[PDB]
């Protein structure tokens, strides 16, 4: 996250730290056994950490988990960038609520353009040139008119939200992918892609629009037929 500050230690109890072969991502604990992240974060040998804040001062209740079930969309396009960038993972063992662990459930509605959203992650705090923080950084951004992202990014995937600061300065960045966009207290986005360098004017973040995936998520977890992702 560029342009933010250290998250409050208690404000991200649902935030998962996802490490995979040569890669850092975030994710979101949506219940006691399941995490949503970006499918592009699945780079192999995934380890998912819950209840983490400082990477160097381990919370007493921090936990390591592994994928036991893994789902993503099979109706993606190839002509848009990272279409349906979402992956639903069941953890190998559940995680109970604790000081630093609690799920964030599914949104009741998508967020209005203009909504203030929180972004967070352990991704780079500088762009260009990686500077990885020990603690997750957080910033407030806004849901932007989708046309802003359409203007910035030819080949933008559908089922996404455009979010950032129109003037730039605050943004997610490399390493924050998979992490949540929280607007009006609701889990609304999973960071997928955005401009590099990050935090550029009119080059916002593209977040998979969680609301659109509610039924898919529920179908998968509640017994899964061969559930289909939203078109
Ligand atoms: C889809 O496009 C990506 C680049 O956007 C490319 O890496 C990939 O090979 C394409 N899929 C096919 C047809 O192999
Ligand atoms: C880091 O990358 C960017 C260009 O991609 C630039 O600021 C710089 O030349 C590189 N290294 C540093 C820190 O000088
Ligand atoms: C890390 O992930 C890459 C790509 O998925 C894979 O080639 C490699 O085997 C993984 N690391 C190991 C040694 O398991
Ligand atoms: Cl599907």
């Amino acid at each position: 996250v560029i342009g933010g500050d250290e998250c409050n230690i208690n404000e991200h109890r649902f935030l998962a730290l996802v490490y995979a072969n040569g890669s850092l991502c975030g994710g979101t604990l949506i219940n006691q056994e399941w995490v949503l992240t970006a499918r592009h974060c699945d780079r192999g040998n995934m380890r998912i950490y819950l209840g983490m804040h400082n990477l160097k001062v381990l919370n007493k209740d921090a936990l390591r988990r592994f994928p036991k079930e893994k789902y993503f969309c099979l109706n993606t396009r190839n002509d848009t960038i990272w279409d349906k960038d979402i992956m639903l993972i069941r953890l190998n063992r559940p995680v109970r609520n604790s000081a630093h662990i609690a799920p964030l459930s599914l949104p009741s509605n998508p967020p209005s353009v203009g909504s203030v959203c929180r972004i967070m992650g352990w991704g780079t705090i500088t762009s260009p040139n990686a500077t990885l923080p020990d603690v997750p950084h957080c910033a407030n951004i806004n849901i932007l008119d989708y046309a802003v992202c359409q203007a910035a990014y030819k080949g933008l995937a559908a089922t996404t939200l455009c979010a950032g600061i129109l003037e730039g300065g605050k943004d997610t960045c490399k390493g924050d992918s998979g992490g949540p966009l929280i607007c009006n207290g609701q889990f609304q986005g999973i960071l997928s892609v955005g401009g590099n360098p990050c935090a550029q004017p009119r080059k916002p973040g593209i977040y998979t629009k969680v609301f659109d995936y509610t039924d898919w998520i529920q179908s998968i977890i509640s017994g899964n037929t061969d559930a289909t992702c939203p078109p």
